[PDB]
């Protein structure tokens, strides 16, 4: 059976407890924690690409008021569909399964200024999603996994001082 497991799930849960925030900038900002997954049940002999995108969680935006995240108004129109290709792509099943797959280099941005960055709307909540794409497949088989522990609100600046502190503590 294909199994894609979240690495460092208890680290993600420490952030999710506070409501996780990721900074978006013009030139793009790397995530902490980094999304890392373990993989079993691929064909070790087959070739696959790993893709990452971010799914909008809500039909509204958020705002931080009196130390609480609350519904913050109607959403901005959906960010353009940005997909990040894991740089090891394409590679053998054996490659993806021998050690956790790390998306350490993906950058989150609030400006369409290229560089393979992911555009997100500030004060909107997103859920990372990984796609495994089989190479040379006439059926173009794709598998998609979502990671609920990794949900975060995109921000231009940290709202929760506990997130500011946690980001310093664990990074
Ligand atoms: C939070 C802590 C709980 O034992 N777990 C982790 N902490 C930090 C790193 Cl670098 C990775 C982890 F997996």
């Amino acid at each position: 059976e294909l199994r894609v497991g979240l690495e460092e799930s208890e680290l993600w849960l420490r952030f999710k407890e506070l409501t996780n925030e990721m900074i978006v900038t013009k030139n793009g900002r790397r995530m902490f924690p980094v999304l890392k997954v373990n993989v079993s049940g691929l064909d070790p002999n087959a070739m696959y690409s790993f893709l990452l995108d971010f799914v909008a969680a809500d039909n509204h935006r958020w705002k931080y008021v009196n130390g609480e995240w609350v519904p913050g108004g109607k959403p901005e129109p959906q960010a353009p569909s940005c997909v990040y290709i894991h740089p090891d792509s394409p590679n053998f099943g054996a490659h993806w399964m021998k050690a956790p797959v790390s998306f350490s280099k993906v950058k989150l941005t609030n400006k369409l200024n290229g560089g393979g960055q992911i555009m997100l709307n500030s004060l909107h909540k997103y859920e990372p999603r990984i796609h495994i794409v089989r190479v040379g497949d006439p059926q173009r088989m794709i598998t998609s996994h979502c990671f609920p522990e990794t949900q975060f609100i995109a921000v231009t600046a940290y709202q929760n001082e506990e997130i500011t502190a946690l980001k310093i503590k664990y990074n």
